[PDB]
């Protein structure tokens, strides 16, 4: 049974989970340019619709790594966290994730994002931080010494998975989303074993917990019960408790720690100078839902981080992760570490 | 206003399409608009969603829309099809190019519809090329074809201009979609009567619902061990369809004392298959004719449906009769020949 499209696309449209090895073959042939664009698609589409399985989406993520630049070695520190979700729900919100990022940095946790910057005029989390004035589009050597000067990185997609590009071409012209939403957290070339990440279905954030115990990564992967791929204090959350190899299903009220219900439009995007000014305001200290979402996806991410190196009770782990986002930004110091990162970016000239 | 990502979310989700999307999605496909990334999401998406005879619908009425049609009062009211829509994980070409023979040899009038297959694995118009028959004719041809030989061929490539972007796709990814369907909905003669075969139960069903819409004379014939014809290793489904309703029934070719069949000796190749139709039409005896006299039979049963009031048992019998004969009375065999010889007369 050699590898072959038709093959690995008959057993999907049939409803079948693929033998050990295709979903890896099928993504060497996407990440080499052998896969045309109409193979990308239907493997993309077949894949969804079937229901990806862990093991799957390991095979992807695992030969996309391969493919890709890796920061220099021993410079990504051992407990790094990454912020961020999957998109696809079709929510488009403020960069909460990448306000949390920076919240999360300034409470003394290694930071390294990864992501690209929007197609279109909606700002995604590279778009906002440009607004910022952040230099995002960096090489692996300066990366590195950002995450050890300043405590956070950005790893500019199309720079470290320059082989991804033609699977991205393809993703942007169907549109819809896919399994292919899945490897963005799953393929961070920084490696980071710990992260807060989002996901805008249920049955997918299973799955992606499941990939991550498998790395023995300790994560929470997050669903907002009303289809957000990230969290909020619009309603409650499904969170998957990943660590030890380990995976917990949890429900999480924010409600239960004194915050109140928000509207979505509260937390709704715009353009770069807005998602910009939003964040500049969070981080000055403003109080609102937007300031409570990003506490939320702090918190989360440090509890994360905690679970690599213990596992605490739950909640006591989320007061005392709330604390300290909170404390980073009222103390100023979140503030102070987007300047600083900034002012990394602009010494590099 | 529709869009790919409205269309796509929508198949994704498993939710059936509005009415007029699978048409703009065609549209936009056969206008050269679509992306090939498209084009497969689209197709694959669809099938896994499971289409429904409105869907499909208009899918083959958009995709008729843009193609060559023959010239005027030149396709006899009662002309048949006969064909399977393959995908089925072996092949029945064989079959299915035999039965048309017959068939216009017992004296009804047949145009069929194909195109080369990629792999060395005959497609409809491969077999035809072994046995010297000139299956790229225009619509001029093919007319004439159908007047002094009682059969033609519509080749896809020629009347079918516009669909090139799609099979160029369906090439590509190779694996079964929606659009093996169109094939049998798609004849550009347009034939209102014909043997249609299926590989998928559910979708003989919604194959039947469209045919039914055009208020034609069709039987979709769905073999019980996965046959795109009637088979005589088992049983058969057959959605009969005429006037705008569907008769679906259980159909065994052992009432009319057919013996049982292996599928292994319903194969193959073009050259192979060509061999395979000069045995049979010559008066070779086995499980192969047993076959092709069954399906073709079929089709005598679905014209006849078109104005004549024969109840179905009779028919059947007078259709199988009149099927054998065509074979043991040489008919079919000089059909051929004459079909053959018309081709070599043009240049
Ligand atoms: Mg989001």
């Amino acid at each position: 049974s050699v590898p072959s499209w038709p093959q690995i696309l008959g057993r999907l449209t049939d409803n079948r989970d693929l033998a050990r090895g295709q979903a890896a073959w099928a993504m060497d042939q996407i990440m080499t340019g052998n896969a045309r664009p109409a193979q990308i698609a239907a493997f993309a589409v077949a894949m969804t619709m079937k229901a990806p399985t862990a093991d799957e989406v390991g095979e992807l993520a695992g030969v996309m790594l391969s493919h890709a630049h890796p920061l220099p070695a021993d410079t990504v520190p051992d407990d790094a966290v990454d912020v961020v979700g999957t998109g696809g729900d079709g929510v488009n919100t403020v960069n909460l994730s990448t306000m949390a990022a920076i919240v999360v940095a300034a409470a003394g946790v290694p930071v390294v994002k990864h992501g690209n910057r929007a197609a279109s005029s909606l700002s995604g989390g590279a778009d906002t931080l440009e607004a910022l004035g952040v230099r995002i589009d960096l090489g692996p050597d300066l990366v590195a010494r950002s995450l050890a000067e300043v405590g956070i990185g950005f790893c500019f997609a199309p720079r470290f998975h320059p082989s991804y590009r033609h699977a991205a071409a393809v993703r942007r012209e169907i549109g819809v989303p896919t399994v292919f939403n899945l490897l963005g957290p799953l393929t961070n070339p920084a490696r980071p074993r710990a992260g807060l990440i989002g996901c805008a279905f249920a049955d997918l954030a299973e799955v992606m917990a499941g990939v991550f115990a498998a790395r023995r990564s300790s994560v929470l992967v997050v669903h907002g019960d009303d289809g957000l791929d990230e969290l909020t204090t619009t309603t409650t959350s499904t969170i998957w408790r990943v660590a030890a190899g380990s995976v917990d299903k949890l429900t999480f009220d924010p409600a239960g720690f004194g915050f109140a219900r928000a509207q979505l439009d509260q937390l709704a995007g715009g353009d770069a100078q807005a998602n910009a000014a939003a964040v500049r305001a969070v981080l000055g200290g403003a109080r609102g839902p937007v300031r409570d979402a990003v506490v939320l996806n702090a918190a989360g991410a440090i509890v994360a981080h905690a679970g690599l190196s213990s596992r605490a009770e739950w909640l006591p782990a989320w007061e005392e992760g709330l604390r300290r986002a909170s404390a980073a930004i009222d103390t100023g110091a979140a503030e102070q570490l987007l300047a600083r990162w900034v002012r990394f970016g602009r010494q590099i000239l």
